[PDB]
């Protein structure tokens, strides 16, 4: 039998569906979300880190010209510069004053902290849905583990589980993200070979291990001062370092639905969207026969109490004249009533207790003990507590719905009125029946 | 100098752009696209190869029943037979005539080959462009290569070049695929888990190391007859070898637009679909003021001969006054002409030569060189091959806005027929005029 239903995709709330197959007993199965996570698919663009600035030793020509050659490395820079007489702690470097010229030099390179610091740039795609799913099977806890695409099968002890697709394809993830240790974030980062100085992504490359680097620090040398052979430069602060102290919130604490964010690899974890079709087959071994089960008669239905809590708060009772010892499923006729229960057993002429919650103000039910059915109704309070720690067991109720057995003072007040029109309309029908007779 | 434009998305053709940047000589820049590559995102989901089925030697019971064990293995089956009674080729094996029974077993599992033989199933999700790019810089043939969304840009010669992103995101690859060899197919693949008997997938595996292993091959075992002890069985031929003998055409030779397929990795190339934004960032040293350029006078041009045809069958002269000695761009005035040199030299007061690509059934023309334009115009020949082996060259078809010379027999007839016209409103309007002047 192939019995085909869809929850919700909020984690850590039960679901109870009714299998009927003619013939055989009714069957009520749970399920429950354990975990649901969106595992995206990166590509990732480049690496960037904090540079690190190399100025080798200057070159002094003590007397004559000195001449700068172009080299490749990334932001290369020389200068020449003349009319420098630097001094050593034990007197003037050279002999000749005229001329001695002086040659700087500096280039930038990415930091050997770039193996264990770095922030990496990623383009997302689409993502693989999963999900664990737990379901109460023939009295037995089984756990189901499967991609939620509709097009992964998993059996597990005799029973053919489809999970998905999903109803819903939101993520909390752009289509450009960075990622740094733990922390992911939704950031438009600069396309790479045109980076910017003081900002993320100023010295960038594709690899970690790549010789092949970018960088834009706009490096000006500068000249030294009189007497001395220091190198002077003007360049900007590496735009790693600034990002990392104005990083902000991460996405774990931004994104909506409550989605749980996680790296190593990229993932979203429990995002309370949409919902997920399951499909179930269910082999003829799992089914009772009518004939098999018990049959249960002279049934009724009190409720000693009731409350609103959302913790499965409310109490029935119900009593039952049994045929014989055995066991029945039971189930809401309604869904504004969650029955806590899945099966009840019965035996001989007794009473069974039941657990279900409501945000009825009246809590006008049917019930299915087994193959028979019996009527339910109580009046329900309130709660002491605003807030608590769980989410609601109940669904959400219409206004039609949360009306209380006291809305029998709109029916009155409605059928006054009512009555009124009624009885305008036939004077005035009356009077033009007799006006037309006349003339 | 920023410099933008489009061309279509084609491989092998040239398209000439022209650079207006005043107070600098006009400049023209040739481009043509050598390879445009689309790469999809691939996710494996399984790998199914052959299957291979064993049977260990039949265990034989001379006086007694055999008993059976069940095994977790991909597909397995036993059975206990009665009533054997097994011989050898020295005569009857077992004594017992009587309670003489026969354990059959068999199970199926991956084929060793299956580490060289096997199709794999893909799940695609999205592609990224890239493009490898010539121009002709400075006269020069410059390699461009990069990603074509609209980022990576690079550098060459000091000039910056940013591809895309590309008009379409069509791809001829479905969202399942199965790859063999340089053979990809759009084929749907059964779900991971449900693979069906004689069809492709009866056997699948996460991975080719995988030890977790799906079969169903509808094993079954048959009892043995006439005092052999072979086991007989009945169960589906592979669907892998069904498969690789009824794969029928691959995308490769039924893709759309042209599309060349290659695998390892999976791409679509070269593929005529949509166009490719380029942008090209020109250095300062790349433009010729106007002044120093050369200055053209007195210039005229002539054809002859013209002939409507692929491959530049037209050519035209130029005679003109140098002036200053040097070089400058050539550029159609038009879109009905292509020129096909980007660029002539001027010396003395000789002339110049070029050739053009023409639909155009009587040719009319400008023509700029140097800063300075020329009025060219010819009637040109039909080609008498009606098929070449090379795409045209020339920018487009005929269209109701374009004809031949010697269509003043369109102007003679619309003339006068609206003559006739024009006169007889005339005379109409006159006698209304008289007729309204009464009274
Ligand atoms: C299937 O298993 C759940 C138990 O909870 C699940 O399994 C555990 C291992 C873990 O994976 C959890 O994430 C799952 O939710 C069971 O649910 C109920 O049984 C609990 C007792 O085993 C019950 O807790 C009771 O005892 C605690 C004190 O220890 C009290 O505070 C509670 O009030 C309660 O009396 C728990 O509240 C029950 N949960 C629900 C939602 O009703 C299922 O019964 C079990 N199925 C079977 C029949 O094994
Ligand atoms: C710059 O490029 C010219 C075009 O290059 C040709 O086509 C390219 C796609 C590539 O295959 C290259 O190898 C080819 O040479 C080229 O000039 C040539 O152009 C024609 C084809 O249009 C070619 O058959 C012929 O050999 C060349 N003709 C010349 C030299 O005028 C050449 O590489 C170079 N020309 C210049 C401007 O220096
Ligand atoms: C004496 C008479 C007028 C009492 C009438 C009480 C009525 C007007 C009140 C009491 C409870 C209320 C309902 C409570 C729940 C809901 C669900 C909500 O999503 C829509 C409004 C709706 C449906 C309310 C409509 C108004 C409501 C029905
Ligand atoms: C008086 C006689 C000679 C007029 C003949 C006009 C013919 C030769 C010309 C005039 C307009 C031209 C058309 C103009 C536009 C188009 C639409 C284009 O998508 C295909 C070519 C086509 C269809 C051209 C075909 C040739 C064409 C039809």
């Amino acid at each position: 039998y192939e019995h085909v239903t869809v929850i919700p995709n909020t984690v850590g709330v039960p679901y109870k569906t009714l299998v009927n197959r003619p013939g055989y007993s009714p069957m009520v199965l749970e399920m429950e979300l354990l975990s649901v996570t969106l595992e995206p698919t990166l590509s990732l663009d480049y690496i960037t880190c904090e540079y690190k600035t190399v100025i080798p030793s200057p070159y002094v020509k003590c007397c004559g010209t000195a001449e700068c050659k172009d080299k490749n490395l990334p932001d290369y820079s020389c200068k020449v510069f003349t009319g420098v007489y630097p001094f050593m702690w034990g007197g003037a470097y050279c002999f000749c004053d005229a001329e001695n010229t002086q040659l700087s030099e500096a280039h930038v390179e990415k930091s050997e902290s770039c193996k264990t610091e770095f922030a990496s740039a990623y383009r997302a795609h689409t993502a693989s849905a999963s999900a664990k799913l737990r379901v109460l099977y023939q009295g037995n806890n089984i756990t189901v583990t499967a991609y939620a695409n509709g097009d992964h099968a998993v059996t597990v002890k005799d029973a053919k589980f489809i999970v998905g697709p999903m109803s819903s394809a939101w993520t909390p993830f752009d289509n450009k993200i960075v990622v740094y240790k733990g922390d992911v974030y939704n950031m438009d980062y600069p396309p790479f070979g045109a980076g910017r100085p003081g900002q993320f992504g100023d010295i960038q490359s594709r690899t970690p291990e790549s010789k092949d680097v970018y960088a834009n620090t706009q490096l000006v040398l500068q000249r030294p001062a009189a007497g001395t052979v220091h190198v002077p430069y003007s360049q900007a602060p590496s735009g790693f370092k600034y990002w990392l102290k104005e990083r902000g919130a991460s996405l774990q604490h931004t994104a909506p639905f409550g989605c749980q964010i996680a790296t190593n690899p990229v993932r979203a974890v429990n995002c309370a969207v949409g919902n997920m079709p399951i499909s179930i087959d269910i082999p003829e071994a799992a089914f009772t026969r009518v004939v098999d089960a018990p049959s249960l008669t002279d049934m009724s239905c009190e409720v000693p109490a009731c409350t609103h809590s959302s913790d499965f708060g409310g109490v029935a009772v119900i009593k039952y004249a049994a045929s014989k010892k055995g066991k029945c499923a039971v189930h809401s006729m309604t869904n504004a009533v969650t029955i806590r229960e899945a099966e009840i057993e019965v035996e001989g002429n007794s009473q069974l207790q039941i657990s279900f919650s409501t945000a009825l103000a009246s809590a006008e039910f049917r019930v299915q003990v087994c193959s028979t059915q019996v009527h339910c109704a109580a009046e329900c309070h309130p709660p002491k507590d605003h807030i608590v720690n769980y989410p609601a067991s109940h669904t959400t109720l219409g206004v039609q719905d949360i009306s209380a057995t006291a809305m029998s003072w709109v029916q009155k007040i409605t059928g006054g009125v009512g009555l009124v029109v009624a009885v305008a309309a036939l004077i005035l029908i009356v009077v033009l029946c007799v006006s037309f007779s006349r003339h």
